């Protein structure tokens, strides 16, 4: 079964599967689209599924795609843990600026759902990671957009102490209202 | 690029998606709607994600389900490794009781897309495996039939080396010709 627990930002939900478990091992149903829907209200289509590795300490900076091509994302860990977060960039939001974080892990099977309108970002906190997650839109270079990971005005507060390892392109990310100058 | 592979039957694909980095920080596509449908030529649409784990020599099978549930699935192993088995179970098919086994691995990244139509099967070959799998149809025990893993109608020929370990209810499956494979 599936425990479906509301963050302080009210679209962004976590959800808790309980697995099936036996002397084989395990079996869970990690998505089932019908289920979804109930649960979300509305019908969503994802068509992309995406699976990355990361080191201990890298950070994925706050990513999200533009108008008609904002993804919805459906992400989990299938190895290791991180922390989670989903920003919320909808200009007209009461909720605007505000973050929710979230440890994800391959233990305890957590998955985090955040809709179109949010940025995205997490932190590898074991040895490595591997991060898996369903998308509503498709990747789209010219629609991407950055927001720096330490920006104060979201002020995020990060599980970790250190730097974070950060590719160029997130390293150089502009702050939340440079990044929504156009949207 | 990405690799897609015919087997020995027609309709049973192999899949290698587009891996960027080394297996120490890595990213790819594991799932690609737009990308799958001009594969296979015909649209089709996932209902459900499924997730297992399964220790050494488990084997998981010999399952599918009949008529209007039957379940097309895209399988990949992102944890060890498994020999992954589809049967085509197909009557009026020129390949039927043929199979087709493949390697698939966290490392190879390989996938299998074994359509309606088909049994489907594999072993956990490393100490743990987590097997993950989209399937185009809803779980339906009702229509849910299953096959003996060593029937030597269909002869697969299993790479364990020791007596595979089976859940009671695929150590009780029928033989091909007991098997309830219409309805
Ligand atoms: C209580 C329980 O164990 O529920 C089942 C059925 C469930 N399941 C299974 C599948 C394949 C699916 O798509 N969705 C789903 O919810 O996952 C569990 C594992 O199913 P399984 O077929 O992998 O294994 P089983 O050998 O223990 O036989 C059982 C099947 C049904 C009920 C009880 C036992
Ligand atoms: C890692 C993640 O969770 O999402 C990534 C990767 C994703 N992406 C990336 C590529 C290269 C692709 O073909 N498809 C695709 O969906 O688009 C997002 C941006 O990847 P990026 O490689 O363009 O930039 P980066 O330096 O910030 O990684």
């Amino acid at each position: 079964m599936m425990i479906v627990i509301k963050t302080a930002i009210p679209d962004v939900l976590i959800l808790e599967p309980k697995v099936f478990g036996d002397e084989r091992g395990f079996f869970f149903e990690s998505y089932n689209q019908q289920t979804f829907e109930e649960l979300i209200g509305r019908k969503v289509t994802f068509v992309q599924d995406n699976h990355s590795k990361s080191k201990k300490n890298v950070l994925r900076g706050l990513h999200f795609q533009r108008g008609e091509n904002a993804q919805g994302k459906l992400v989990r860990c299938a190895v290791g843990e991180v922390f989670d977060v989903a920003v919320d960039i909808r200009k007209e939001s009461p909720t605007f600026g505000q973050w929710v974080g979230v440890n994800l892990s391959a233990e305890n099977k957590r998955q985090l759902w955040i809709p179109e309108g949010f940025a995205h970002g997490f932190v590898t906190l074991s040895e490595y990671a591997e991060f898996l997650y369903k998308a509503t839109n498709y990747y789209s270079p010219s629609s991407e957009g950055s927001i720096l990971w330490n920006d104060e005005a979201i002020g995020i507060e990060w599980p970790f102490s250190q730097l974070p390892e950060l590719s160029a392109k997130d390293a150089a990310a502009p702050l939340l209202d440079q990044a929504l100058l156009t949207e």
